[PDB]
RNA sequence: UGUAUAUA
C-alpha cells in the first residue's frame, strides 16, 4: 500500500530529505500525517520551483486532497503560500464542488481559506453555488463555518440571497446554535438594507431572546456594535424588568451589557430602578445582592455608575454589609466594596 | 460565584 519511499520515511530513514526528493510521490505524502506535516514544512520556505514541482502532482486530484484528513492542509497551503496562477487552478477544481465541500468536515477548511485568498470574481461564483442551500448550509456544522466566512469576505451584495433566507425566520436563526453566529456576522459586515429588517425581527423578540441559551449574545452583540436607536430599543425591553432579568442565567448578561452601553440616561434609569422600586422588605438592590447571577449586575453598576449615582448605591448597600456576610453571593458584594472604601 | 463555533 504505502511505497518503499512512504514506510523508510516513516521508518525515519531520511532526516534529510527534500521536497525534490519526493517526486512522482506527492499525493501518497500529502494523505499521510507525517508526510503532509512534511510537505508543509517544506512549503512555507521552499522557492517557487519547488513549490511548482509540488502543485503539478496535487492538481488534477486536488479535490480528494481537499476531503482529505491530512491532504487539506496541503491544499490550504497553496492558498495561503502559493501562487496567483496556483490559487485560481485550484479555485477550478472546486467548481460545481462548493456546496458539498462547505458540507465536509475537511473540505471546508478549504473552502473557507479559499474565500479568504481568491478575487472577487471567484468568491462571487462560490457563493453562487450555495444559491438554494442557505438554511442548509447555516444548520450544518460544517456549512455554517463557510457561511460566516462569505460574509466576512465577499462583497455584502453578493450575500443577499442569505439575507433573503433569514427573512421571516431570525428569530428562529438566533436561538439556534450555529445561526447565531451567522447572525452576529450579519449585523457587521452586510449591508443597511440588510441588516435593517434583521434588526426589526431582532427587536420583535427580544423578551424572549434575551433569555434564551443562544439569542442572548445577538443582543449582546447589538448592545456592543449597533446603532444608539437599536441599542435604545433593547434597553425599553429591559426597562421595568431589571430585578427579574438579572436572576436570570442568560438575560442577566444582557442586562449588564444594558447598564454598560446604555446612555447616560438610561444607565441612571436602570440603576435608579432597582434602587427605589421594593421587593418585598427590601429593595430590589438587595435581593440582586444575594442572588447567583444577580451581583453581577449590582457590582457592574457600582462600576460604570456617575460618582453622583454610585454614593445612591453604596447608600442603600451599607445598612445590610454586615449581613451580607452570611451569604454565599452577598460575600463576593463586599469584595467590590473595599475597591470603593 | 454565571452561558455559544468546529479537523492531525
Ligand atoms: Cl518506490
Amino acid at each position: 500500500g504505502r511505497s518503499r519511499l512512504l514506510e523508510d520515511f516513516r521508518n525515519n530513514r531520511y532526516p534529510n530529505l527534500q521536497l525534490r526528493e519526493i517526486a512522482g510521490h506527492i499525493m501518497e505524502f500529502s494523505q499521510d500525517q507525517h508526510g503532509s506535516r512534511f510537505i508543509q514544512l517544506k512549503l512555507e520556505r521552499a522557492t517557487p520551483a519547488e513549490r511548482q514541482l509540488v502543485f503539478n502532482e496535487i492538481l488534477q486530484a486536488a479535490y480528494q486532497l481537499m476531503v482529505d484528513v491530512f491532504g487539506n492542509y496541503v491544499i490550504q497551503k497553496f492558498f495561503e503560500f502559493g501562487s496567483l496562477e496556483q490559487k485560481l487552478a485550484l479555485a477550478e477544481r472546486i467548481r460545481g464542488h462548493v456546496l458539498s465541500l462547505a458540507l465536509q468536515m475537511y473540505g471546508c477548511r478549504v473552502i473557507q481559506k479559499a474565500l479568504e485568498f481568491i478575487p472577487s470574481d471567484q468568491q462571487n461564483e462560490m457563493v453562487r453555488e450555495l444559491d438554494g442551500h442557505v438554511l442548509k448550509c447555516v444548520k450544518d456544522q460544517n456549512g455554517n463555518h463557510v457561511v460566516q466566512k462569505c460574509i466576512e469576505c465577499v462583497q455584502p451584495q453578493s450575500l443577499q440571497f442569505i439575507i433573503d433566507a433569514f427573512k421571516g425566520q431570525v428569530f428562529a436563526l438566533s436561538t439556534h446554535p450555529y445561526g447565531c453566529r451567522v447572525i452576529q456576522r450579519i449585523l457587521e459586515h452586510c449591508l443597511p438594507d440588510q441588516t435593517l429588517p434583521i434588526l426589526e425581527e431582532l427587536h420583535q423578540h427580544t423578551e424572549q431572546l434575551v433569555q434564551d441559551q443562544y439569542g442572548n449574545y445577538v443582543i449582546q452583540h447589538v448592545l456592543e456594535h449597533g446603532r444608539p436607536e437599536d441599542k435604545s430599543k433593547i434597553v425599553a425591553e429591559i426597562r421595568g424588568n431589571v430585578l427579574v432579568l438579572s436572576q436570570h442565567k442568560f438575560a442577566s448578561n444582557v442586562v449588564e451589557k444594558c447598564v454598560t452601553h446604555a446612555s447616560r440616561t438610561e444607565r441612571a434609569v436602570l440603576i435608579d430602578e432597582v434602587c427605589t422600586m421594593n421587593d418585598g422588605p427590601h429593595s430590589a438592590l438587595y435581593t440582586m445582592m444575594k442572588d447567583q447571577y444577580a451581583n453581577y449586575v449590582v457590582q457592574k453598576m457600582i462600576d460604570v455608575a456617575e460618582p453622583g449615582q454610585r454614593k445612591i448605591v453604596m447608600h442603600k448597600i451599607r445598612p445590610h454589609i454586615a449581613t451580607l456576610r452570611k451569604y454565599t453571593y452577598g460575600k463576593h458584594i463586599l469584595a467590590k466594596l473595599e475597591k470603593y472604601y
